[PDB]
């Protein structure tokens, strides 16, 4: 594994430096399943770029990426080492210059994550965790916040990718009862990735979503658990990466208090 | 008033420094008046710094500060020099470590606002705009965007310092009429002033809120409309500084749009 990491980071740096060039140019800007489900060239462009410069070095791995499983393949994990990517989280606030957007790696042996490698473009940070070996940004290691009192938690989270009426008032009734806990806030910056790295950070005390996909968690969960953080499904449950749910928090009390007041919203998982 | 700028600059990077240094350490968090509105020593360290400063170069010069305000002082806005200033935008954030916070400095005379100074501090980030001559970003000239089309927005807001059931209900319902348009996303950074400068910068399209107070909005309102922007009133009208409410848009097209979609929300004015 650790072979495959270090390549994986000069790889995750190189696509960094792609989109980086690209947020300051005139840019295509095309529709995937809905008016506001984007995608641009360089998204294309940079999963391409790493399927094809991992298939070289590794041959016998699986790749779930973003824009191959638009491109009809299929997101069912196995035991295979497999590689889980997403070119560009932050495609929205891309197009807009909105300045948060990351690359990220991640790799699972056996169904379980081993390491991961998230790259902010913009901030030029470069967050990264192996199993067992502690989490870092650009070479200080990382620890989550010590918070186990919800009335003092800051959280993260994002409104969702649905227009559904019936869905968007689920997401905005789920975000009135932790507000009115109260908590000190919620915030928002428009990439599933960074806002776990800033959990990691200690920055955040806690980030949940429904309506994620593997691709989007896949690299920054482990850089939250090998911070000191936790992972959990919002029934309260173990985490399940295709199950397109996710609490990612500094520690089990807040993640079990968070399950506790929301509801779960109806979706398709990314193995269905 | 170049040279009441220049100084003005100096003293938001030293101020600057003093909250940079302060966000690494332990801090004694004290509640004002709900337990989520929130003030530390640095809070009033730094605005008693501000205004000393301040009061040693231009002694007939009056100040509203958010701090002296709550130490019983006036925040009534006359024609004279007065200096608009909030020693920390941001103080949640602040006490979390998350990273978006800063000092503002406005300054008015004749009741307009001559120049605005806003240190995002942990970015290292000095923003600037004087009227009639230009925003800048750390020496970079700033352009709003051009979208005028809402359903190819980016907006950015807060959910307020409310947790009262009923301003809850309003902030939430307003925020699913503007996102059920549709319009690609919605942001929340947790400070009024940096979320105003990335609609300077061209990062985010408009930005609104409702409860916001002058010390708040001060410095960054000139940024944006220098940059190209326009702050108008929620209600369509004119922009007032001690209202408790604006829209800071990149053009009058997306800002009349949003002010159709929201409701106002009563508050007490900064001036009573
Ligand atoms: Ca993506
Ligand atoms: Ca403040």
């Amino acid at each position: 594994w650790q072979e495959c990491m270090d390549y994986a980071v000069t790889l995750a740096r190189q696509a960094g430096e792609v989109v980086c060039e690209a947020i300051k140019n005139e840019m295509n800007v095309m529709l995937k399943s809905s008016p506001v489900d984007l995608v641009t060239a360089t998204d294309q462009k940079v999963e391409k770029m790493l399927i094809s410069s991992i298939k070289e070095k590794y041959p016998s791995h699986s790749f779930i990426g973003e824009e191959s499983v638009a491109a009809g393949e299929k997101s069912i994990l196995t035991d295979n080492p497999t590689w889980i990517i997403d070119p560009i989280d932050g495609t929205t606030n891309f197009v807009h210059r909105f300045p948060f957007v990351a690359v990220s790696i991640g790799f699972a042996v056996n169904k379980k994550i081993e390491f991961g490698v998230v790259y902010s473009c913009v901030e030029g940070k470069m967050y990264t965790a192996r199993k067992g070996k502690g989490a870092f940004c650009n070479g200080q290691k990382l620890q989550v916040s010590q918070q186990e009192d919800i009335t003092k938690s800051l959280l993260v989270t994002e409104l969702g990718s649905s227009r559904t009426p019936e869905t968007v008032r689920m997401v905005l009734s789920n975000m009135e009862k932790l507000f009115c806990i109260p908590v000190h806030g919620i915030r928002s910056v428009g990439t599933a990735a960074v806002n776990m790295c800033l959990v990691a950070t200690g920055g955040a005390d806690a980030y949940y979503e429904m309506g994620i996909h593997c691709w989007d968690v896949a690299g920054a969960g482990i850089i939250v658990t090998e911070a000191g953080g936790v992972l959990m499904d919002v029934t309260g449950g173990p985490f399940d990466l295709m199950s397109r749910r996710v609490i990612a928090a500094n520690n089990r009390i807040l993640a079990e208090r968070i399950a506790k007041e929301i509801q779960v919203i109806p979706l398709q998982r990314d193995d269905e």
